[PDB]
């Protein structure tokens, strides 16, 4: 970045060809930024505003009758309940805008308005980063809430939570959703493995869900070459075939034995869809780092709520992005602050999978989304 | 077998009691009361038999030997 | 102590059940009823603790040594 007080000497009046810098700053003073609209949409569809609930209450035991008698009396019956809850992080962030009395006398108003428009875009970058590292950083976090400690969670990460049983399949401790592909390029066995790691917890197409995969171009260009019974990368053989979305470039159907998949519609949630393999929709996601895929469940019975909970401050006077008046004023120096505070956690620890394409070893957190790394 | 001339009624008869006061699931007031102990009972009475002894077949898939009754439906024990 | 600004309430608190159905001295109808034997019960449920731990002093008149709990007021040593 660039920083410190704005000074006379930072003011430019006209270019060498006589264009005023006021007219140049007036291009930036009011425009929305298309890239920060995209990042804001990724937050909107990947988060929910936190509300307080138990997790799903485990079902009570069931009774059975006894064969009666004319002299005796029957044996007695009983049951018991249990429940639990999960928590969410919170943190405070702030920026400064320091000036000199000469700068505010002499600078164009368009530059001040441009600095304000850039603070709103610095907020969009912060919230987006903090949502994405809630998903991609596979480490458990401590939080203190009202002076008590709590644990707040990524997806299943090889920890001692046991996922609940579904349709008679019982999971162990050490269940994990941060998967390594075991090969330099993605293949259909990686995609089928990852989608089944979601669908074993419920989240299936019969329960009315859609799975989505968000991926970088380097992995989509492998996936769109999967064809039924043909070999892929790493000697995998595809069990389905990739069907283009109706809006893609034209393609000849390869055989009278037509494609094993339904054709996707043009868009999901206002994002353009490349196509589908298995029943998952693939989306070219420009924010995604190169070696990674995010698989995500949506809709149906079990995924009506988005993956990441956003916690804001409990009092409305401290919610949102705020301007604080600052404590150098009028002359010789002027100061002003922007402040925002919020945090994040995952409730549905099985509702998504992160797959990393690398040859061997453990999962690596993407550097751009390591929890300590920065604020963008 | 179902429908047609010969299987116009279902395989198993449910015999409930002759008197309406003894039909259906019933609550009996129990015989420990108020203090220190309390109880109550639920009572159900019925039974089952087949008329159309040829109207069904049970086939067991096993390699050799006699038929085995399923454990979950052996009459000698359990009530669920 | 009594009265003034501190002793607006007395030394020992008496606690009784949250529900009016369970406060007071109550009669319970017994469980042998008419012939040849009859019974009935009285119950009360309550308890005690001190709030003002400095608002009263117990003095024992003896020549030396440890304080003695009066046998007539040992907890669990009897009732009434």
């Amino acid at each position: 970045n660039q920083g410190g007080y704005n000074t006379a000497g930072d003011i430019k009046y006209k270019t060498a060809d006589g264009v005023s810098y006021d007219s140049l700053w007036n291009l930036f003073s009011n425009v929305t930024d298309e890239w920060n609209k995209h990042k804001s949409k990724m937050v909107q569809l990947m988060t929910f505003p936190v509300t307080n609930q138990t997790e799903k209450v485990p079902r009570i035991g069931q009774f059975g009758f006894e064969k009666a008698s004319e002299f005796g009396v029957p044996e007695s019956k009983r049951t018991e309940l249990s429940f639990y809850q999960l928590a969410y992080d919170f943190e405070d962030y702030d920026l400064a805008f320091r000036y000199t009395w000469k700068f505010l006398r002499d600078a164009p108003s368009s530059q001040i308005k441009a600095y304000h428009n850039q603070a709103l875009q610095a907020d969009a970058k912060l919230i987006h980063r903090k949502v994405m590292e809630a998903i991609f950083d596979n480490r458990e976090r401590e939080a203190d809430i009202e002076g008590l400690p709590y644990k707040v969670y990524p997806l299943y990460n090889g920890d001692n939570m046991i996922p609940p049983e579904y349709n008679g399949t019982t999971f162990s401790t050490g269940h994990n959703h941060y998967l390594v592909s075991g090969g330099t390029k993605i293949d259909s066995a990686d995609v089928e493995m990852a989608a089944d790691h979601i669908r074993e917890h419920g989240y299936t197409e019969e329960n009315g869900t859609q799975l989505i995969a968000f991926a970088h171009k380097a992995e989509i260009q492998e996936v769109r070459r999967f064809r039924f019974g043909q070999t892929n990368n790493n000697s995998a053989v595809a069990n389905y075939d990739f069907v283009q979305s109706q809006g893609e470039s034209p393609l000849y159907l390869p055989n009278a034995d037509g494609l094993l998949g339904k054709q996707p519609q043009s868009m999901w949630k206002g994002l353009r869809v490349k196509g589908s393999y298995d029943d998952v929709l693939w989306i070219e996601e420009p924010t995604m780092p190169a070696g990674y895929v995010l698989f995500l469940a949506t809709g149906g019975t079990l995924a009506q709520q988005n993956l990441v909970g956003l916690r804001e401050h409990e009092d409305a006077a401290w919610r949102g992005l705020r301007q604080i008046p600052g404590n150098q004023t009028r002359y010789p120096l002027i100061d002003s602050f922007y402040q925002r505070s919020f945090g994040t956690g995952i409730r549905q620890r099985g509702g998504a999978v992160v797959l990393q394409i690398k040859a061997s070893g453990t999962y690596d957190i993407p550097t751009k989304w390591t929890n300590g790394g920065g604020f963008e």
